[PDB]
């Protein structure tokens, strides 16, 4: 069990880690889209990873060594914790969005 959640750690960490500067798109509120990425935060790796286990699915992906949905989880942490992120972002499409992606990562 402590050996699972080192692992898990790890996992999130390194996925986090590669893409941390990586660029996704999200919906602007007016038209159009915005990028993000994790470095944009301004948080340290460890509460990224730790707001990243809040992100439902995330920690069973993890535990599987599976590739986890960064576009939602970056999504996600960001809604949770960035005010200028939230500013931004037409909230509907989001969560849909986020949805989706959730779902296809669910798959077998």
């Amino acid at each position: 069990n402590e050996e699972d959640d080192l692992s898990v750690e790890a996992e999130i960490a390194h996925q986090i880690a590669e893409s941390f500067s990586k660029k996704y798109k999200f919906p602007s509120r007016s038209s159009g889209i915005f990028l993000y990425n994790f470095e944009q935060l301004k948080m340290n790796l460890d509460d990224i990873v730790k707001e990243a286990k809040n992100v439902p699915g995330v920690t069973r992906l993890a535990h599987d060594g599976s590739k986890l949905p960064l576009r939602c989880v970056l999504g996600w942490v960001a809604l949770a914790n960035s005010k200028k992120f939230q500013l931004l972002v037409e909230a509907n499409k989001l969560n849909k969005i986020m949805q989706d992606d959730l779902n296809r990562y669910a798959s077998s």
